[PDB]
């Protein structure tokens, strides 16, 4: 083993690897979403940009794993990056919709390891979710929820007034 | 079709896609290489924070892809990016090796795009080929190049020493 | 022929000349759609500044066309500025198509011209084209293709608070 | 009892006085390195201040322990600071080789102490060593082992050449 390591369980490592992949599938899902808000029979261009910013935020947190991993003296082990699930997004409201799961499926991922940690009795890792991870996580799910009553009080879907007020000030 | 589409054929919108997926799977690698170089039992931080700005540059080339494609008219469809051909990278004359062989890679498939759009008139995706990727790959084709002949010049892979030096007078 | 000229057909500098007049014409054009938004009945400044602005690019492309003219030793040769087509421009949606086919028209006798010049191996020309027009041509066509998206959004043509609304979050 | 303590175990108190004389212990142990370093027949200036630094960073460790300990209302007891292992340590690598060990002693003693912590339901003391002392020590290991790494690449113990060149680049 690594010089370095531990207290440092190999299902840990190994979940630390799945958790980097889901990371970077939850970027690559929001650049996605971008995309389909600046298509020109879209034009939300507000909405856009927050994607854009989170599939920013996701790969930073990517990032901030693979460095564990090593500091730790485990090993990154990449994976394919799956495509996203859709091709198009609907709208404002069906795009919250999937960004509230993304954001719940990933913090259950968290959490779960986060068990696994307290299983092999790993306080480092348990800090380390506890202190970068699972705060921002509550954080943007609870704003993205926000967001999702705003738009079905705006109308949404039928409500094309309503989706334009949301883009103009909303998106902040 | 779009409402903005003008002189934009739907092979080379196709082309744009494909190239967006090798952007990011460039992108990918590059991550891979900062990964292995921050191990512990290689520890070469300055060639790993090269390889972390490569990788970031590539996914910003992927970002404006997908800016160019909806300017047009075109429709971004992702596909899974896969991961890097390699787990370990060896040595940093290994690394930069692969490197090379991956600019070119990206470089052919660039010129193979322009060709296309060439063939069919379309002179606005040359001169957005041309003023937004076509140097930035001759330059870093070049500048990997160098490095290699330094790398052999100190005595990689054998010479560790040679190996040390590198990564404290190159990588800037 | 001038002591200056090489490289230079016949062909081009009259297709010059022939674009200077079309820019000219698209400069007058946004200028009645200023003039229309700015009447006491209609009443819908942002709009109206919108296009004045554009009515100043379009002049400045043509002054620019006027000295590609003189530096190559072609003669400027001008014609009547032709009148808009309409007198009276509707409201925001229709005026923002009129647009849209204008800048479209405008970009085909661009692309028409570098035609010429790539027939006529007159690479000056070509870069002129490339890095002085069309990529602007894009961003505007795109632009307010997204304008127009925005405005079938907020019911135009019949929902007048819609259109209030896009001149106060849009035009920006 | 002090009439400031609530939820903390004699088992625990007892356990803070031991930790607070192994960092003791540390700080003691790296003064040594830092003198051998600085003898004029060693002469690595650079590596003697790393080991010097590294010193005063453990007295600080055993200060916040005397803190944390009259906080709680527990009470320090003392006892003597064994004298390092060593009087003399060899070359860098060895001495790299020995405070890694060092570092992982120190850190299996804090990993105790948390579990400890956690078997006695104390969660304030578990978030004392995870945000003031865990993170810390994963780091240090980290950089050490890095450090160990490149001695080896360099050809210690028999490259003095080698070992020049990392007092000269490596210890920043
Ligand atoms: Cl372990
Ligand atoms: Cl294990
Ligand atoms: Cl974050
Ligand atoms: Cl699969
Ligand atoms: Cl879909
Ligand atoms: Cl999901
Ligand atoms: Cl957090
Ligand atoms: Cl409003
Ligand atoms: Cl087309
Ligand atoms: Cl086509
Ligand atoms: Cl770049
Ligand atoms: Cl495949
Ligand atoms: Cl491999
Ligand atoms: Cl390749
Ligand atoms: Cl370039
Ligand atoms: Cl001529
Ligand atoms: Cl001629
Ligand atoms: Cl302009
Ligand atoms: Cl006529
Ligand atoms: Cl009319
Ligand atoms: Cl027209
Ligand atoms: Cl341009
Ligand atoms: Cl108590
Ligand atoms: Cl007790
Ligand atoms: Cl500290
Ligand atoms: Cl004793
Ligand atoms: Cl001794
Ligand atoms: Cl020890
Ligand atoms: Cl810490
Ligand atoms: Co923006
Ligand atoms: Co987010
Ligand atoms: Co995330
Ligand atoms: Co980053
Ligand atoms: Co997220
Ligand atoms: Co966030
Ligand atoms: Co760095
Ligand atoms: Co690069
Ligand atoms: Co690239
Ligand atoms: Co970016
Ligand atoms: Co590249
Ligand atoms: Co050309
Ligand atoms: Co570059
Ligand atoms: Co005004
Ligand atoms: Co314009
Ligand atoms: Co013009
Ligand atoms: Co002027
Ligand atoms: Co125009
Ligand atoms: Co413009
Ligand atoms: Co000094
Ligand atoms: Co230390
Ligand atoms: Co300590
Ligand atoms: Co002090
Ligand atoms: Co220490
Ligand atoms: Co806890
Ligand atoms: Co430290
Ligand atoms: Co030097
Ligand atoms: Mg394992
Ligand atoms: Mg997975
Ligand atoms: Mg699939
Ligand atoms: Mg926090
Ligand atoms: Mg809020
Ligand atoms: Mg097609
Ligand atoms: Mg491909
Ligand atoms: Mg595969
Ligand atoms: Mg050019
Ligand atoms: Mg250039
Ligand atoms: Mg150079
Ligand atoms: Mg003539
Ligand atoms: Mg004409
Ligand atoms: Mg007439
Ligand atoms: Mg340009
Ligand atoms: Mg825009
Ligand atoms: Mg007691
Ligand atoms: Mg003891
Ligand atoms: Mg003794
Ligand atoms: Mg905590
Ligand atoms: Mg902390
Ligand atoms: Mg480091």
């Amino acid at each position: 083993v690594s010089q370095v390591r531990q207290n440092y369980h190999s299902d840990c490592e190994a979940a630390v690897n799945r958790m980097l992949n889901l990371e970077l599938y939850a970027s690559y899902t929001y650049s996605s979403m971008y995309a389909f808000f600046d298509r020109d029979d879209v034009a939300l261009h507000n909405v856009a940009e927050f994607f854009k910013e989170h599939s920013h935020e996701e790969r930073e947190h990517a990032e901030k794993f693979m460095k564990y991993q090593n500091k730790r003296g485990g090993r990154v082990v990449l994976q394919d990056i799956k495509k996203p699930e859709r091709d198009e997004w609907g709208n404002t409201l069906e795009a919250m919709q999937a960004a509230l799961q993304l954001e719940k499926t990933v913090n259950q991922a968290l959490l779960d390891l986060h068990k696994l940690a307290t299983d092999k009795v790993d306080p480092h890792l348990c800090d380390f979710l506890e202190s970068e991870y699972l705060e921002e996580q509550v954080k943007d799910i609870k704003r993205i929820g926000d967001f999702i009553t705003n738009l079905k009080r705006l109308g949404l879907p039928e409500n094309g007034m309503g989706e334009y007020l949301f883009d103009k000030h909303s998106v902040k």
